């Protein structure tokens, strides 16, 4: 699948932060109206240390039938730093993306989008490259404040940066920790909440696109 390569990846952390502060200006928080037909999820594993495997799975909606899996292996060259995840995982994701034949309507990443100290988590950053609506779904908080949702399925609360809403926290599974959902690019807070709820089956904590992408990262190892 095609994409735009907006900048080089081999930057020191200080310069990578500056890149984020320019790219954040380019995010578009627009509603996602209607229902998608094809939904992608992305996950990464590390079979060897600093050797990565990126997997993209494309699902049909609402059936969740698997339409495509792509993967790519490569060396990891940038350390994990909270807030700079894209510089670690972005390049290998894009190598998998170039192989993709099915064009998704929405892409879900393991990580934040808007809920990020510079408003450009990996989901937002990659959204700018691929120019398709994206959503970030994370298991823990990077940035923002929130009231803990009720321990009842579908309970949610907003994530705030002061008075600004940057995402939400959703109890997708009663008795389990919630998930952190934030819009990436061409997505807004209300739409990302609605879509992730639609993608998450009752009894499961994790939405089907990234749940299945994780399954394949483990199998392909
Ligand atoms: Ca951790
Ligand atoms: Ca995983
Ligand atoms: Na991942």
């Amino acid at each position: 699948m095609d994409y735009r390569q907006l900048h080089r990846w081999d930057l020191p952390p200080e310069e990578a932060i500056k890149v984020q502060n320019e790219l954040r200006k380019k995010i578009k928080l627009t509603p996602y109206e209607g229902e998608p037909e094809y939904v992608a999820g992305v996950d990464l594993s590390f079979p060897g240390k600093e050797e990565g495997l990126a997997v993209i799975v494309v699902l049909e909606y609402p059936s969740f039938k698997i339409l495509e899996v792509v993967s790519e292996r490569g060396e990891i060259t940038f350390p994990y730093i909270p807030g700079l995840l894209a510089f670690r995982e972005g390049p290998l994701f894009l190598k998998a993306w170039e192989k993709l034949r099915t064009k998704p309507d929405v892409v879900v990443f393991n990580g934040q989008g808007l809920a990020h100290p510079r408003k450009l988590g990996i989901a937002s950053h990659m959204g700018l490259f691929i120019e398709i609506p994206t959503i970030g779904v994370a298991k823990s908080r990077l940035y923002g404040t929130f009231k803990m949702p009720e321990d009842k399925r579908c309970s949610w609360s907003y994530l705030y940066d002061g008075e600004e809403i940057i995402g939400c926290v959703i109890r997708t599974k009663e008795g389990s920790a919630p998930i952190f959902v934030s819009p990436g690019h061409l997505m807004d807070v209300e739409s990302s909440k609605r879509l992730i709820k639609a993608f998450t089956l009752p009894g499961r904590r994790i939405p089907e696109p990234t749940r299945l992408a994780h399954i394949y990262t483990q199998r392909l190892k």
